[PDB]
């Protein structure tokens, strides 16, 4: 006979390394949800003027953020015309602030819900309750997809890299969505809106809360310099990335601590 292999009375300790990490993680860049990340925008305005602070209750989806911003530029372009505004309106703003914030705008920032499961924008909506209602993460995601309106660029941000689908089959429906954007908010000079796909790799590596904050964090990476490199520019380390993340969240819940709730800035 064989010597049997020894089998350690610790269930778990060929897994302590990477739960020990996970932990970590998690513990340092908790969940960001709809409200805090609207404050961060609101927050953000001030900073960036050309931010309009758009509301993320409910927020858009996979099946109808198109829409969503086509009706925005509409509206931006009826505004600028002296026209009537037509999109549905935001809850904590004044008609004529969110003209005057439609005026004012260069870059919209749209941020995305996401869930493998619902397959409709009514069955995502549901899906957000549900998991709300029992405090749950899940397999849910946050995907921010910014519209640089200024330099005509669509950037699609997925601290996940591919969770929604291969980077290549959304640029081709970026790519699609950016010629029809051509038509609904065409260019003087008849610059055609580009695609850009901003994570070449995964993120967030080694967190299931983190993509709300990452998603913030881009943005704000994006308002210093819309031609960013951050993302290839990141620490190594995992835990290392969500340190530095930390400080971002920590520094941005000081901010707008005292900044009033359910209110957008003036524009
Ligand atoms: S910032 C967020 C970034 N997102 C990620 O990193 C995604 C990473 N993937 C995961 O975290 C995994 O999906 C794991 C760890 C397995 C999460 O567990 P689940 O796969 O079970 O998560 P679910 O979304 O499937 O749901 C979990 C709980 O929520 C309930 N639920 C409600 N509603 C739904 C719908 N519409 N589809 C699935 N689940 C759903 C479930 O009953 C479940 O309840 P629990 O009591 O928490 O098990």
């Amino acid at each position: 006979e064989d010597l049997l292999p020894l089998v350690p009375e610790q269930v778990f300790v060929e897994m302590y390394e990477d739960m020990a990490r996970r932990q970590t993680i998690e513990a340092l860049v908790p969940a960001w949800d709809s409200d805090i990340i609207f404050k961060c925008l609101c927050y953000f305005h001030t900073l960036y003027p050309g931010l309009i602070p758009l509301e993320t209750f409910p927020p858009a989806t996979i099946f109808n953020f198109k829409q969503k911003i086509i009706s925005i530029l509409e509206d931006k372009k009826a505004v600028l015309r002296g026209e009537p505004i037509k999109g549905p309106l935001p809850i904590c703003c004044s008609k004529e602030n969110y003209r005057r914030h439609l005026q004012r705008t260069t870059l919209l920032p749209v941020f995305m819900w996401y869930h493998p499961t619902p397959k409709t924008l009514s069955d995502t909506m549901q899906t957000m309750k549900q998991l709300a209602i029992k405090g749950s993460v899940g397999a849910s995601h946050w995907l921010l997809v910014i519209v640089d309106i200024q330099a005509r660029r669509l950037v699609y941000f997925d601290s996940l890299y591919n969770y929604v689908m291969p980077p290549e089959n959304m640029k081709k429906e970026l790519q699609s969505f950016a010629q029809q954007l051509d038509q609904v908010y065409p260019a003087y000079d008849s610059k055609k809106f580009s695609v850009k796909i901003a994570a070449k790799e995964v993120i967030q590596r080694g967190s299931g809360s983190s993509c709300g904050a990452w998603c913030c964090q881009f943005l704000h990476w994006y308002l210093k310099d819309p031609l960013t490199d951050a993302l290839n520019d990141l620490p190594v380390d995992s835990v290392e990335r969500h340190e530095n993340l930390a400080s971002f969240v920590q520094a941005c819940e000081a901010a707008v601590q005292d900044l009033p709730e359910l209110s957008w800035p003036e524009a």
